[PDB]
């Protein structure tokens, strides 16, 4: 993995932990392998501001970028200017299109998310009501597949009884995600669940219930940082996440940048079937994975299942990330 090239880390948006901490996580393994990694953060969460950071990495001569992308398609006329100029273009946590990639990084399985949520929903609900999702930008492709996702899961008759009252979208903005909170209950108070497949909006919706002392009342699942939702989260009428899920964001950076070094040393180029193993054996098995055919029709890296966060082991998680 010893490299002396230049990487750019592209993440969804400023004023975001998550993406602060998959942002340190690539430039950690970047720089312990000898590269140099430039860290940039678009203003919002947005395809225009994701572009100018895009076109400020090209002009800095990058060998490579990760993205994290704001809009599936929005980013291809720029990406592929990377590439006509030599640069390899990966992409992690959110993906761009197949034809803008050599390969996507993905935090875990997209019907495992799904699933997990769905089963949440159907579990804090008691088994009917309400719900509503909490999305990010309305472009992201991961909240997309995500939301899809559960879309598709949520057939089951097992889910028969539930509700599906439709999708608010907070940007990935705590203002926003708080304002979304209040028109979904404003919409439908009788309302049983929240569901955030967002770090920011989950964070925010919990903030919004806890003020407004419905914790008791409305529930609250999705995808939120241990670090921010350890307060929240509670088997009881005063906190209104019985449990949530994520995954590592630091070794979802980590695993980005390995695949990053493998594509600009040419051990691998994205292709299914590929395999590497990293130094680090606690990723994939014992460091070893495969590149899989995605269902956008590109390839994927998957780091590992979702991780259930819950009362019996946020705390410790929580000084993690
Ligand atoms: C769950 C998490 O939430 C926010 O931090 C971002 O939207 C990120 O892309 C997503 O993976």
């Amino acid at each position: 993995y010893a490299t002396t090239a230049t990487y750019a880390i592209i993440v969804k948006s400023a004023g975001n932990p998550y993406n602060q901490k998959e942002s340190e996580g690539y430039k950690q393994v970047i720089e312990a392998n000898g590269g140099k990694c430039v860290i940039q953060e678009p203003k919002s969460a947005t395809a225009e501001d994701q572009i100018t950071c895009i076109n400020n990495a090209i002009s800095q001569g990058v060998d490579c970028i990760a993205i994290a992308a704001n809009d599936t398609d929005a980013l291809e006329p720029a990406l592929t200017e990377a590439k006509n100029q030599g640069i390899h273009v990966l992409s992690l946590d959110s993906a761009t299109n197949a034809n803008s990639r050599k390969v996507f990084v993905n935090q875990a399985g997209t019907t495992q998310i799904a699933q997990a949520l769905m089963d949440a929903i159907l579990d804090i609900s008691g088994g009917s009501g309400d719900w509503a999702v909490l999305s990010a930008a309305s472009t992201a492709t991961n909240q997309n597949a995500w939301i899809d996702g559960m879309k598709t899961v949520m057939q089951d008759s097992k889910y028969s009884k539930l509700n599906l009252i439709g999708v608010y979208y907070g940007d990935d903005e705590y203002q926003a995600s708080c304002d979304q909170t209040e028109a979904i209950l404003a919409a439908d108070p009788n309302i049983k669940v929240i569901c955030a497949p967002t770090t920011v909006g989950i964070m925010a919706a919990a903030k919004v219930l806890q003020d407004k002392g419905l914790s008791g009342k409305v529930k609250l699942t999705g995808l939120g940082l241990p670090s921010e939702m350890a307060d929240y989260i509670g088997d009881d009428d005063q906190h209104s996440c019985p449990y949530m899920f994520l995954w590592n964001p630091i070794q979802l950076g980590n695993l980005a940048a390995y695949a990053s070094i493998s594509l600009v040393n040419g051990t691998i180029t994205g292709a299914a079937d590929q395999s590497f193993t990293v130094p680090d054996k606690t990723l994939g098995d014992n460091g070893s994975y495969k590149i899989t055919a995605a269902a956008d029709g590109g390839t994927e890296i998957i780091l590992g299942a979702p991780f259930k966060f819950e009362p019996s082991n946020i705390a410790e998680w929580a000084k993690v990330y």
